[PDB]
Order: C-alpha cells, then sequence, then structure tokens
DNA sequence: ATGGGACTTTTTGA
DNA sequence: TTCAAAAAGTCCCA
C-alpha cells in the first residue's frame, strides 16, 4: 500500500528544494507532492514554509498588502496557495487533509489543494516550482495488464517493454515542473544503469538540468523492503554550466542514522563526492570519478573487441514449473525417465570462478516425449502432478504449447557443447568453462566462441581474464547494482564487455590452465591458485597500461 | 520479533 | 516462433 520514506530523507529533499527560495520576491510558491500519501513530505514542506513566512512577515508586510501579511494569516495562506497534494487512495488524503487543518488548532472554510486521483491521468490545469516526494514503483510483472496499455500509448517516451511505473512519475514530474522549478524525488536507482531505463535517462538529460544524484547503492534505505535507492534533484533553470553533483555511498552496511542530517553523511568519509558533465552523457550515464573513468577509458582504448563480436550469448531454459521438471539425482522416479530425456541441470551457486561444481539436479527434457500415450508414467506421476499450475503457463493457454512441455526449451544444442557460463546475479565475476553439457535456468547464462573467432580466443583465455581483479572492477563499473553485494550479470551488460590480445596471451592463457588443473584434481591445494590469480593480474595490468 | 545473509522463478513484451 | 529483462526481490534464522 503506502511506503514510509525516512525522516532523515525527507527533510533532506524539501530543503534541497525550498532552502534558497526567495520568498519576498515570490510569497505564492507552488509545492506538490504527487503520491503524497499520508503527507510525510507535505507536513514537512508546511513546517518549513512556516517559518519562512514568519521571518519575513514584516517585510512582506511592508512590500506588499499589510493588512493581508500577519503571523495570524500564514496558516491560511500555505494552505490556500502553496501546498498541493495528489494521492489514488482517498483514506490517506483524509488523513492528511486532517492533519494540515490541525496545524493551526470553524473560522471560515478553508480550502485545501488535495485530490484524490490518479496523477498519470489528472488534467494538471498549470504547472508547479516545487515538486517533492516518494513515487510508487510497479514493475512489468506486478502491473496490471489494462493499465500498462494506457501507459504504452500515453508514456511512450520513457515507458515500453519492462519499464517501470515510476518513469512514468519522473516523465510527469518533469512535465508540470514550472520554469525555473526545483524537483527532488527518491526512487530506485536502477533506471540510471538498466536498459529499460535507456529512454527515460534520454528524457531527463534533455529536459532538464540534473543538480545532484545521491546514490545509495545497496544500501537498505526501507526497512523490510527489497529496493535499493537513489535521490535525483533537477531543475529547470537557464544555466550555462550544467554540471551534476555526485556523491556515492562507500560503505552499504551503514545505516542512515549515523547523524542528525543527511547532509552530515553526505559530506562525511561514508560517501565519496564527484562531478559530472551532463553534456557528456551518452545513452549511459558513467558515473565514476576521475581515477575509474581513466581506468575504464584505458580499457576500452586498449581493446579492440567486445564479447558480443567474438561468442554467442543466450538465456537459460526456462520449464514455467521448475518443481515439475527439476528432479534431484537421486530421486527413485527417475527410474521412470529414460536417460535420452534427462539433462544435467545447475543453479548459479554451482558456478565459480573457472569451473562448474558438479550437478546434484536432472532436467526432464520433455519437449522430446514424442506423445501421452508412449511415455503415459513420466507424464503421470511426476510432470502430471503441477498439471494444473502448468495449463496456467501463457503458451498453453494459448495452444502454443503443450501441458507437459517446457515453456522455453530453447535449442538443446546450444547447451551440449563447450562453453562458458556465469550466474546472472553474482557479488563478483564468475565465468566457467562447462566441460559436462550443463543444461540451467535463466539464473544462469552462457555463451560460446563463434568459430571464425576460435583461433584468436581460446576458452581458456576468456576465463583468465574475465576472473580477474582488473575485470571484477571494470564490469562493475556499469554494471547494473541491484542490492547490498549483488549485481546483475546479464547479456546487454556483459556482452559489452571488451576483451584484447596481445604479446600476454600465451602466458595468461597457460595461467589460467594450471589454475583449471588445480581446481580439478581431487587433493586440491587452493591456496595456489590465489598466487596464479595474482600473477595473472600483473600480467593483464601490464596490458593495459594501468 | 527484526535485521541481516544466501540465493534466485517465470512472467512478460517484443 | 521464440528471444531476454525484470528486484517496493523472497525466504530463512539468530
Ligand atoms: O506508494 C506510494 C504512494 O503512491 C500512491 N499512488 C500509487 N499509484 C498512484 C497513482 N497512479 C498510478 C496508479 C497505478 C495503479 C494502476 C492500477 C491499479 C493500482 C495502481 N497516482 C497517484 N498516487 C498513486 C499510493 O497510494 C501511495 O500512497
Ligand atoms: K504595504
Ligand atoms: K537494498
Amino acid at each position: 500500500g503506502i511506503y514510509y520514506t525516512p525522516k532523515i530523507i525527507v527533510d533532506y529533499i524539501v530543503k534541497k528544494t525550498l532552502k534558497n527560495h526567495d520568498i519576498i520576491k515570490n510569497p505564492y510558491p507552488r509545492i506538490l507532492d504527487i503520491s503524497c500519501g499520508c503527507g510525510n513530505f507535505l507536513l514537512e514542506v508546511y513546517d518549513i514554509l512556516y517559518d519562512l513566512f514568519e521571518e519575513n512577515i514584516y517585510e512582506l508586510k511592508k512590500k506588499y498588502d499589510e493588512n493581508y501579511w500577519t503571523v495570524d494569516n500564514i496558516h491560511r495562506h500555505i494552505l490556500n496557495y502553496c501546498i498541493y497534494g495528489a494521492d489514488i487512495d482517498e483514506k490517506a488524503i483524509s488523513i492528511l487533509k486532517d492533519s494540515l487543518t490541525n496545524k493551526k488548532v470553524d473560522e471560515s472554510d478553508i480550502k485545501i489543494n488535495l485530490f484524490c486521483c490518479d496523477s498519470l491521468k489528472k488534467k494538471w490545469r498549470y504547472k508547479f516550482d516545487y515538486i517533492v516526494g516518494n513515487p510508487p514503483y510497479i514493475g512489468h510483472k506486478k502491473l496490471e495488464k489494462k493499465y500498462k496499455k494506457f501507459l504504452l500509448e500515453k508514456y511512450s517516451e520513457v515507458y515500453k517493454d519492462k519499464a517501470d511505473l515510476y518513469f512514468c512519475f519522473y516523465k510527469k514530474i518533469i512535465d508540470i515542473l514550472k520554469q525555473g522549478g526545483i524537483g527532488s524525488v527518491i526512487t530506485p536507482r536502477y533506471f540510471l544503469e538498466s536498459l529499460s531505463g535507456k529512454d527515460l535517462r534520454e528524457y531527463i538529460k534533455s529536459n532538464v538540468n540534473v543538480q545532484e544524484i545521491v546514490d545509495f547503492l545497496g544500501a537498505n534505505i526501507f526497512k523490510n523492503i527489497g529496493v535499493s535507492s537513489c535521490i535525483l534533484t533537477f531543475d529547470k533553470k537557464k544555466t550555462k554550466e550544467t554540471y551534476i553533483d555526485v556523491f556515492k555511498i562507500k560503505n552499504e552496511d551503514i545505516c542512515i542514522n549515523k547523524f542528525e542530517t543527511l547532509e552530515e553523511l553526505l559530506k562525511s568519509s561514508k560517501f565519496e563526492h564527484f562531478n559530472i558533465n551532463q553534456r557528456l552523457l551518452s545513452d549511459e550515464w558513467i558515473l565514476v570519478n576521475k581515477d575509474d573513468e581513466t581506468f575504464y577509458n584505458k580499457i576500452q582504448e586498449k581493446c579492440k573487441y567486445s564479447l558480443e563480436d567474438i561468442a554467442i550469448s543466450f538465456q537459460g531454459i526456462i520449464t514455467g514449473c521448475d518443481k515439475a521438471f527439476i528432479l534431484s539425482k537421486d530421486d527413485v522416479k527417475l527410474n521412470l525417465v529414460d536417460d535420452k530425456f534427462l539433462k544435467c541441470w545447475i543453479k548459479s551457486k554451482n558456478i565459480n570462478k573457472y569451473i562448474v561444481d558438479k550437478s546434484e539436479y536432472r532436467l526432464i527434457y520433455s519437449n522430446d516425449i514424442d506423445n501421452e500415450n508412449t511415455n503415459k508414467r513420466i507424464l503421470d506421476e511426476i510432470i502430471g502432478l503441477y498439471k494444473t499450475k502448468l495449463e496456467n503457463r501463457r503458451e498453453c493457454k494459448s495452444g502454443i504449447r503443450k501441458w507437459y512441455e517446457l515453456q522455453w526449451g530453447r535449442e538443446k544444442l546450444f547447451f551440449e557443447r563447450k562453453k562458458i557460463m556465469y550466474p546472472y546475479k553474482s557479488n563478483e565475476n564468475r565465468f566457467a568453462i562447462d566441460y559436462d553439457n550443463n543444461f540451467s535456468s535463466a539464473d544462469v547464462y552462457s555463451f560460446f566462441i563463434k568459430e571464425e573467432y576460435l583461433d584468436k580466443f581460446s576458452y581458456e583465455y576468456l576465463v583468465g581474464i574475465l576472473n580477474s581483479s582488473v575485470y571484477d572492477k571494470y564490469f562493475k563499473i556499469t554494471a547494473k547494482k541491484m542490492s547490498k553485494n549483488i549485481y546483475d550479470y546479464y547479456p546487454n551488460k556483459v556482452m559489452k564487455i571488451r576483451i584484447f590480445r596481445d604479446n600476454n596471451y600465451e602466458e595468461i592463457e597457460n595461467l589460467s590452465k594450471q589454475i583449471i588443473s588445480i581446481l580439478l584434481n581431487k587433493s586440491i591445494d587452493k591456496g595456489k591458485v590465489e598466487k596464479l590469480q595474482i600473477k595473472m593480474d600483473n600480467l593483464i595490468m601490464d596490458s593495459l597500461g594501468i
């Protein structure tokens, strides 16, 4: 339903927009929260406004109607002309209306600008000086399909495919912000790097000046909520400089109440600060300090190939109901399944650097079951146990897929070959050579080398550089940060990784072969692997001139 | 009970 | 026909 923003963040966002407002020049500022809820932001806006008017009451009295500008009239003026809110939930609006009314503690029917409505559909009849708040976050699975049709038709500039509802709130906030106005919101951080956020990033960069980005990375800002947050402050002021302040957290384990204010935390050693030229932003926003930019640019300039140039990428199997098709390799039910139907099956946790654990699970590649009479035992006793849920998959409702078939069985011959596999979400680079024809779900991605690039790049060389500390840091510069100690390792970024080939190729490959050989023996002395990795990292840093 | 850690399905638009 | 993206993740315990 409704999510509670921490008070320290609310106060920071309100101060960000109002701390330098010239109330003498403009005593009628319009401040709007478009998903105000119970008024976490708007009630704080009231307090800031009240002090602002009271500190300058005599100056306003002298400059303007001296009967209008009294301390006793500040409450009425704020509610009539300054505070605006919208929310879909009428109970929240009712509570906020009482809270705003009780700030005074009837005289005559004071009107409060609170709208119970869908903020994305409301005919907004004027623009606003300042916009603050915390919009709803709803992804592609959890957003109602009927509503998505409206968003795709009307918010197509920021919303396509797997985009999120809060993209549209960025759009609406920008569109109804007054010229010279200031907006400050807390949203998920994912749009900063995600493929879905590309159009939204283009919309922001070309319509507002981004003053500041506070990136909390994987820190837990909302207690008991699995989301990662950032704060964006932007304006429509005519400026020539357009440089962004970026505050990036250093330690994700920090608790947000370290000081009384967020400014103390931002200026502390817990955060790093650097500046980014908004004019230099491409479709991607590479937000790193100068040392990392130099590091990243050296590697990009030195590497003449990308993984996409040399490799074929694919996502793993999607059965659509794992419990129906995935069995423990020691399950007695597998005696019913001819081994021609059985594939080795691994999870993301089975991928280490350079090699995969031995599989403990088997997939029934049910697409190869010819019909329901020749293998009735498998259908009745294993797969049919989940027949109702299997029939509710989209391709079964439409008749594209039989009820016992895998939803997305892919191509078997893609998996039954030497290939490289990596987990879809990890704390570090973990690229392994698969020797055992392992299948996997979508928590593991795979690629193999194009035949015309085999004489330039071997699998052993590739897992060598890809698992190095250099490439771990290099990938994480632009990688999508998901939660604490987790990055997405998806092809839309993994395949952009650039690779090189030079005089160190042979020794890097040989070091990788030694690592693999040690990792695969029984009396495993894991320690020497670390020494070999350090030597390989030195060769790689020498190659890339870092 | 909360807060922190290990781990990751299938729905969905294109 | 069939690809790949998506954390207001999910679930557990001390
Ligand atoms: O969570 C943050 C706050 O945000 C409010 N809020 C959500 N969503 C809209 C909204 N429009 C989008 C509607 C999306 C939708 C479509 C179908 C069914 C259910 C939701 N407009 C104004 N406040 C909103 C919530 O009430 C809450 O207080
Ligand atoms: K006057
Ligand atoms: K988080």
